Order: C-alpha cells, then sequence, then structure tokens
C-alpha cells in the first residue's frame, strides 16, 4: 500500500484505489495502473522532473528503503493477475531489488523529489509507475 499526496491530489496505484478515491476521481490509466483522486488537504510530497535512473524506494515487505538502478519509461508485457488481464503496462520502469504482493504503492524517490510508487514485481525484480511526466499534478 502507499500513496503519492502533491497538492490537492493523491496518486494511488489503480488497482488499490478505494470507493472514496472513485468518488473523487481526477483522471485514471488502467495502461500505467495509475489513479489520482482530488484531496481537501495540502500535500506532504514535490515530484521530481528529470531523466535520473538512480534512486531509493521504500519496500514494505522489508520496512526498509533499498538504492536501485531503473530502466527509463517504457512498454512492458505484465501477466494476469486478479485485477488485469495480460497486457502491456506502459511508463514502467524496471528495476532488480525486491518486492512482494503489498509493496504497491511504496515511493521511488531520486535527489530532485518523487519518481514513482512500485506497481509490479517478482523474481528478484521490482516494477515502478512513473509520474514525472504529469505536469499537471503542480
Ligand atoms: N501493475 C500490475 O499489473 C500489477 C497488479 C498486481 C499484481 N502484479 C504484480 O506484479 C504482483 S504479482 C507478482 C509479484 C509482485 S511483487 C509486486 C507486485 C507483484 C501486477
Ligand atoms: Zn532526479
Amino acid at each position: 500500500s502507499g500513496a503519492i499526496y502533491v497538492g490537492n491530489y493523491r496518486v494511488v496505484n489503480r488497482h488499490l484505489a478505494t470507493h472514496n478515491d472513485w468518488a473523487n476521481l481526477v483522471w485514471e490509466d488502467s495502461s500505467r495502473d495509475l489513479l489520482v483522486s482530488s484531496t481537501t488537504a495540502q500535500g506532504c510530497d514535490t515530484i521530481a522532473r528529470c531523466d535520473c535512473q538512480t534512486g531509493v524506494y521504500y519496500c514494505s515487505s522489508r520496512r526498509k528503503h533499498y538504492p536501485v538502478s531503473f530502466s527509463k519509461p517504457s512498454l512492458i508485457f505484465v501477466e494476469a493477475s486478479e485485477y488485469y488481464p495480460a497486457r502491456y503496462q506502459s511508463h514502467l520502469m524496471l528495476a532488480v531489488g525486491h518486492s512482494e504482493p503489498g509493496d504497491c504503492g511504496g515511493i521511488l524517490r531520486c535527489q530532485h523529489g518523487v519518481v514513482g510508487i512500485v506497481s509490479t514485481g517478482g523474481n528478484g525484480l521490482v516494477g515502478f509507475a512513473d509520474v514525472r511526466d504529469l505536469l499537471w499534478l503542480d
């Protein structure tokens, strides 16, 4: 679990969005596994606007942060799950690092701010949904 809080927006994994997220919907994209809802309170986070390919992510299944080198956002095949059919997920970045189901929502950050959130993984890989191109979040 986890979310980004920036301005009057809350960014979450679309597959973990709540009834309240959907009732306050701003934008969603199944191909990216992202949903953004509106909030009444002002956020705590800053979004990176950069081309970093290294950073640090939070891994809830280890209660720890890990450094990672990650690929540029791209179209990657993701196997079927209970949440989605087999499909290509866009704007996804892969890295070698531990992840297991429950770690989705963990934040990836570089020196500039928040880069994205955990969205996929398995077998020593971790995938992050990029948010740096969503300029309107600011
Ligand atoms: N973006 C998606 O389509 C997700 C939806 C939830 C399931 N999923 C995962 O990758 C899970 S099952 C494999 C082990 C791990 S490790 C962190 C997540 C997962 C794909
Ligand atoms: Zn950066």
